């Protein structure tokens, strides 16, 4: 167990356990420091920490310390003996808090037990020198005022006071001669200045605070979790694995870039959670090796060791002995020393990955930040940890019965007010950064604030250098995890050895190196006249002696005025807010702006199905212009266009290295040998692949996702700045009113904020999915391919190393010279996919990416868009697309084939992308219009099949094709193995639903079959277990290829392409998308129009058509004429007669040009009687259900209604619409809906049943039911004259 031992610090020295130190620092000269032992090997020393340190510079000034800290300054902590003896209980109390648990005893055991190594790498290796610095310390004996008699002391850690600043705490190691002990595998006397009450803040990107951005937000840190995390810095000073690599160092070369002090693995090592992820495989086996090298120095110095020359005193053997606990080294029989792999690999990680900030605080159920790299706030000081109202050794802040331990309530600043105090900002220094215009206004901004992006040079190469395959040679990993709970359960981890006695022989060698420490200025001024998100977050903001402002959308002028702010919400929005009204009206406009401001910040939640996005926050570049110049023009678009890359501040340089080329040593006529190497070679390969991952995520996570950060974090400012101003404003304007007034006013400024509040956390959710979102898009589309390329490369150039040394080597192998190539050829065949989880098991890391993979949308690798005139890929793979001369591209996504040999697009797709499976695994999906048969030309029609789509690879791959009325899908694997499933639709139907008419194709392939969906229904299935490897990411060419006729054509829109099989489920959901528009569509699908002649057809009554009654105005309806021809294999009705009727607009006198006819738009449906333009009216006054409508030329007359909404009640996907008379557009009395009606005739001569075209009231009840009638007679379709339809 451990002993935290009591005392006051006025109680007498008595040489043992109150002490009168000689701190090594102090470089023997000198002042000496009354010190307390709380435990063995371990001292406290509470005076301030000024080794290195100006006097003056314990005053707050116009100077900071460190870049990336709030420093709370205050040279009167620790000024008195009365301050001195409670920061001595304080830190007993923490001690006892961390020790209450097992994780925290272990921790204190194993520092107490790991007593630093007699001797640095100056001692020769036959001795034990305790005359160093770094081992002994000295004690003054004699009486108070003469230096007489000093006895010296092996010492563990001593922890000082703060330094200048408070809050900022640090465990320092001792360097003598330019090297620190603590660094290989010695350890040394290890030193900490820390502050117990000033602790510090943060506050979860993600979390809300008690979700209250009018009230404190933010936790405060539980000063023992402060204490254990620099205690971990002195475990791994102790042990000597502090050691140094290469470090993660900021690019500060834009003025946007966040600057700190270099950061080595080891500090990220320590926090633990994600920061471990951001040093790479390379880098943490390169920290593994050289602590191990340290430790076979140790071991070897073990065997070695005779005497210990500076103290006669000391027991030769039990030194041998504990430092053999202490590195784990095991010992035969005859006390030789040696390293155990096994023993060394868990020592290393548990004091790696075990003790660790983040699984401390896991432990001890203590809220801490998320990470290393999140953005620091000013601390506050805790009133009292002595009392145990607030602060208690078992629960710290967050005590039970006090309902504090749910949510780590205690910690919440919002919620445990009484628990700590606001610092007085006069005494806090923050590194800023001025941003002065050219001649100029300048901004000045916390450096906390700018972008963190890691240099280049933060990285390793390693995986660019070559290797030497032995026949024993073995991959190596590094798991950056630990198992806590078997590190608690750890038997033996904790020493059972006798520790030494601490009383040695003076040290007489004060030679020791001293850290001088200078303050650097707090402002740096730099100059740019970019308007970026500091400037945009800044013209959201108003000067304190301002109490009167008005919103604007003009950046430029809320730079120009303090009285105007900016705002990126609607137009609206910000008319409404700053208009003023009557007290009487004062109420109503509160609960109007305020809603206006919740559906403003809800517009977050934004979908974009049609451009394959599911979520958009429409005006983050309005508010923020970050990136490039993303507040410019329309950003949906900007993104559909470039995706997550728009938001980027800056786009990182990656390192990308080329694996470097295997060296597989021969051993000639040996076989065995020869056939390891080989396996040895493989087994290799995937650790390359494994590490160039890990290099990938490291450089995401320290120079993407911290740019994703700064944004997340600019959006939440943004949207409290504009809460903030209406607040301002709504209280300027009750204010104006007097106190009468004010007095009849119902309004609740509670409430008021509680909506703008909920409004704000609302939209924070959405915009952070959305940014999640963005960044696990820019590592995969951007990132990961890069990475995929160097490797697949590799893997060829290795492929061709081992055959080759296959065959040099063959006259060894025998019966084996083919089954080793086979090996070969099936390894490096298979890639290895990408798993985040294997870099990291970091919760919120792990579910972003699962997230990810879980939205089918990410699946698409194709995406043929148009967009500026030209058809490009928005997939975000950025495949190469062509388009020639002769296809032709509209706007409305559609595109051209014909038979010209310049009407042709080709597509070179990337190579880097998951496409192989191994097993065939992905989906095409595209609408198509495929033009009706020449009547004449049928038997070519049936006969000649001709490509449209192929895709091909060393004779592998696959291609639509068509012959006359069929589509066909086929497959071809490497071994030329052909299968294809089809689909064949009916040429011999009176009305087709299919002929020249747009309808929605998707295949989807797996590894057992191949079928195809058409307008989303299962139509076609073909079994596929038989086809091999099928190569897929070719050369697509779409163009017609084969004997067609010159008159060919094909057109083709929404071709896209997913890298796995597709659902009946996402299909139909792609099909409705795609599907969905405001207008109506015609017979073919294309859309409706205004001025454009058609002719009518019934859904009901196919086979009917309008025709005006040679001696009546009424529209008889007739028969359709048919195929006349002899033709066996071809029928058809007439489409094109009747009247040719045609759409004209009801208001905007706008001219008859043309335009989209909408939904729910007034119109007048006409026709030709030869030369004049006839209209389609109502008879007001029947009584009966229906009527025959009323055919006649234009006029306007009270007897006869006139106007149509053309309506669509079908809530699924056709190309029929309905059309509605009612009484007025205002009024909701509606008269009935145009239709076919069927009445008796009986007359002197003839007897017959006839239909007429009508209006009927029947309808109107028929179209609410569900599924959609799609037979109703009321369900109509315009038929214009088409090249693709002849008859
Ligand atoms: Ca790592
Ligand atoms: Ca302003």
């Amino acid at each position: 167990p451990v002993t935290i031992n009591n005392f006051n610090y006025n109680d007498p020295i008595d040489n043992n356990n109150i002490i009168m130190m000689e701190p090594p620092f102090a470089r023997g000269t000198g002042r000496y420091y009354k010190a307390f032992k709380i435990t063995d090997r371990i001292w406290i020393i509470p005076e301030r920490y000024t080794f290195g340190y100006k006097p003056e510079d314990f005053n707050k000034s116009s100077g900071i310390f460190n870049r990336d800290v709030c420093e709370y300054y205050d040279p009167d902590y620790l000024n008195t003996n009365d301050k001195k003896n409670i920061f001595l209980q304080t830190m007993i109390k923490l001690f006892n808090r961390i020790k209450s648990k097992p994780l925290g005893e272990k921790l204190l055991e194993m520092i107490i037990n790991g007593i630093p190594y007699l001797g640095d790498r100056r001692v020769p290796l036959e001795e034990f020198n305790t005359n160093i610095a770094s081992v002994t310390v000295n004690k003054l004996i004699s009486n108070p005022g003469e230096v007489e008699r000093k006895k010296g002391i092996f010492a563990n850690l001593i922890i000082f006071g703060p330094g200048p600043v408070l809050n900022e705490n640090e465990t320092i190691d001792i360097g003598i001669q330019n090297h620190f002990a603590s660094r290989e595998g010695f350890g040394g006397i290890m030193q900490m200045k820390f502050c117990p009450e000033y602790v510090s803040v943060f506050n979860n990107v993600q979390e809300n605070k008690g979700a209250s951005i009018f009230n404190r937000r933010g936790y405060f840190s539980d000063p023992a979790l402060i204490l254990m995390h620099e205690l971990i810095h002195v475990l791994h000073g102790l042990y000597g694995i502090k050691v140094d690599d290469l470090p993660i160092v900021p690019n500060e070369k834009k003025f946007f870039m966040q600057s700190t002090d270099a950061i080595q693995a080891e500090e990220l090592y320590t926090f633990g959670g994600q920061d471990p992820s951001i040093i790479t495989p390379s880098t943490d086996k390169s920290i593994y090796d050289k602590v191990l090298q340290n430790f076979r120095g140790i071991v070897d110095r073990l065997n070695k060791v005779l005497v210990c020359i500076s103290d006669p005193n000391i027991n030769i053997n039990i030194y041998k002995n504990k430092f053999k606990d202490k590195y784990k080294f095991v010992e035969d029989s005859e006390g030789k020393y040696s390293i155990d792999v096994e023993s060394f690999d868990k020592l290393y990680k548990s004091l790696m990955f075990g003790f660790t900030e983040t699984n401390i605080a896991e432990n001890y159920k203590i809220k801490t930040r998320a990470s290393y790299f999140s953005d620091s706030l000013p601390p506050v000081k805790i009133k009292n940890l002595l009392d145990n109202e607030i602060y208690t050794i078992e629960e710290g802040f967050n005590i039970s019965d006090k309902d504090m331990e749910k949510e780590y309530r205690g910690q919440n600043k919002a919620i445990n007010k009484q628990a700590y105090e606001e610092i007085s900002k006069e005494h806090l220094a923050v590194y800023k950064i001025q941003m002065c215009k050219s001649v100029g206004i300048c901004i000045d901004v916390d450096n906390e604030d700018l972008f963190f992006i890691a240099d280049k040079n933060s990285f390793s190469d390693d995986l660019s250098k070559n290797e030497r395959i032995e026949y024993n040679t073995q991959s190596n990993y590094i798991e950056n995890d630990f198992p806590i709970n078997e590190l608690i359960l750890d038997t033996d981890l904790i020493s059972k050895i006798e520790l030494p006695s601490e009383n040695t022989e003076s040290l007489t060698d004060f030679n020791v190196d001293v850290p001088v420490y200078e303050k650097q200025p707090a402002i740096k001024k730099i100059f740019t006249d970019e308007n970026t998100i500091f400037q945009y977050l800044y013209s959201q903001t108003f000067p304190l002696d301002i109490r009167d402002i008005s919103l604007t959308s003009s950046f430029d002028d809320a730079l120009l005025f303090s009285n105007k702010v900016y705002s990126f919400f609607s137009m609206d929005y910000i008319k409404t807010a700053n208009k003023v009204v009557e007290a009487g009206l004062f109420a109503g406009w509160v609960k109007q702006i305020v809603n206006d401001f919740v559906i403003e910040a809800n517009k977050s939640n934004t979908m974009d199905k049609i451009a394959d996005i599911s979520l958009i926050v429409p005006y983050i570049g309005l508010a923020l212009n970050v990136g490039n110049e993303t507040a410019k023009g329309n950003f949906e678009n900007a993104f559909e266009i470039a995706g997550a890359s728009i938001l980027l501040e800056f786009i990182p340089e990656l390192l990308i290295p080329v694996v470097g080329a295997f060296l597989l040593e021969s051993y000639i006529d040996n076989k065995n040998k020869i056939i390891k190497t080989i396996d040895n070679a493989l087994t290799k390969r995937n650790e390359k692949w494994s590490d160039m991952y890990g290099l990938i995520v490291a450089q995401w996570l320290s120079t993407v996702n911290t740019q994703f950060y700064t944004i997340k974090e600019g959006m939440y400012k943004a949207l409290n700045y504009q809460a903030q101003a209406l607040e301002e404003i709504i209280k300027y304007r009750y204010n104006i009113y007097s106190e009468k007034e004010k007095s009849n006013i119902n309004i609740d400024f509670n409430d008021i904020n509680s909506k703008l509040n909920e409004g704000i956390n609302q939209a924070i959710d959405n915009i952070n999915n959305f940014i999640n979102g963005c960044s696990v898009s820019y590592l995969m589309k951007k990132m990961i391919p890069l990475a995929v390329e160097k490797l697949l490369d590799f893997d060829n150039t290795l492929k061709k190393n081992l055959l080759n040394y296959i065959d040099e080597n063959k006259l060894y192998l025998i019966g084996s010279a083919e089954y080793e190539k086979s090996k070969v050829n099936k390894y490096l065949k298979t890639i290895m996919p990408f798993d985040l989880s294997i870099y990291t098991n970091d919760t919120i890391l792990i579910e972003m990416f699962n997230k990810y993979n879980s939205e089918i949308l990410n699946n698409i690798i194709l995406n043929l868009r148009y967009k500026d005139n030209n058809l490009i890929d928005l997939s975000g793979y950025g495949a190469k697309v062509e388009v020639y001369d002769g296809v032709e591209l509209n706007d409305k996504n559609q595109f051209k084939l014909t038979s010209s040999a310049n009407s042709k697009i080709r597509v070179t797709q990337n190579q880097n992308i998951i496409f192989n499976s191994v097993f065939l695994d992905f989906s095409v999906s595209f609408w198509i219009r495929i033009p009706k048969y020449k009547n004449d030309g049928i038997q070519n029609y049936i006969h000649n099949e001709y490509t449209i789509i192929n895709c091909m690879k060393n004779n592998s791959g696959w291609k639509i094709s068509i012959r006359g009325n069929r589509i066909i899908w086929t497959l071809i694997d490497i071994n030329g193995k052909t299968k294809s499933v089809f689909f064949e639709y009916n040429i011999r139907e009176d009305i087709s639903e299919y002929i020249n008419r747009w309808f929605f194709v998707t295949i989807t392939n797996n590894l057992n079959n191949a079928k195809i969906y058409i307008n989303g229904k299962l139509e076609s299935n073909t079994d596929i277990k038989d086809i091999r490897e099928v190569i897929a990411n070719g050369e697509i060419i779409f163009k017609l290829d084969g004997d067609i006729d010159r008159t060919q054509f094909i057109w083709m829109k929404y071709f896209s392409i997913f890298n796995t099989e597709l659902s009946q489920s996402n299909i139909e959901e792609r099909y409705k998308i795609q599907s969905y528009s405001e207008y109506l569509k015609d017979f073919w699908g294309n859309p409706l129009m205004y001025n454009k002649e058609y002719y009518m057809f019934n859904a009901g009554n196919k086979n009917s058509y309008i025709k005006l009654k040679k001696d009546s105005p009424v529209g008889e309806i007739l028969t359709r004429s048919k195929y006349n021809q002899n033709s066996k294999y071809i029928n058809y009705r007439d489409l094109y007669i009747g009247e040719k009727f045609i759409i004209r607009r009801k208001s905007n006198s706008q001219s008859i040009n043309d335009d989209i006819v909408r939904k729910e738009d007034y119109i007048y449906l006409d026709f030709f009687n030869l030369n004049q333009e006839w209209r389609v009216y109502t008879y007001k006054y029947f009584k009966k259900e229906e009527e025959k409508l009323f055919l006649a030329p234009i006029s306007d007359s009270d007897e006869f209604y006139n106007t149509i909404q053309i309506k669509e009640y079908d809530e699924q996907p056709t190309y029929s619409c309905q059309l509605l008379f009612k009484k007025d557009e205002e009024s909701t009395d509606e008269i009935g809906l145009i239709g076919i009606h069927r009445f008796y005739e009986s007359g002197i001569v003839f007897e017959e049943y006839k239909d007429y075209f009508c209006i009927s009231k029947w309808y109107l009840k028929e179209v609410k039911r569900k599924p959609y009638n799609l037979k109703l007679g009321c369900n109509w379709q315009f038929i214009p004259k088409d090249e693709g339809w002849t008859e």
